[PDB]
DNA sequence: GCCAACGTTGGC
DNA sequence: GCCAACGTTGGC
């Protein structure tokens, strides 16, 4: 139950994935995935990555919560 | 008026 | 029942 975020190698340079864990509620425990830009915009979902990465790069099999791609 | 934080909901 | 995707709002 830590905040972690640094780089991602699965996406362009300089974009950073975090991990949030929520500390409270009955999704407590619970961690949140979000991505941000080189410029510091920051993404929670993956359609919402697709509208901005998708097409300077194939996003098809990037699985967003683990900041992977699925081979 | 924003937005981090948690809840709600549809699709599977 | 799970969870991707996002709706909602207290606290600022």
């Amino acid at each position: 139950m830590e905040r972690k975020r640094w780089e991602c190698p699965a996406l362009p340079q300089g974009w950073e994935r975090e991990e949030v864990p929520r500390r409270s509620g009955l999704s407590a425990g619970h961690r949140d995935v979000f991505y941000y830009s080189p410029s510091g915009k920051k993404f929670r979902s993956k359609p919402q990555l697709a509208r901005y990465l998708g097409g300077s790069m194939d996003l098809s099999t990037f699985d967003f919560r683990t900041g992977k791609m699925l081979m």
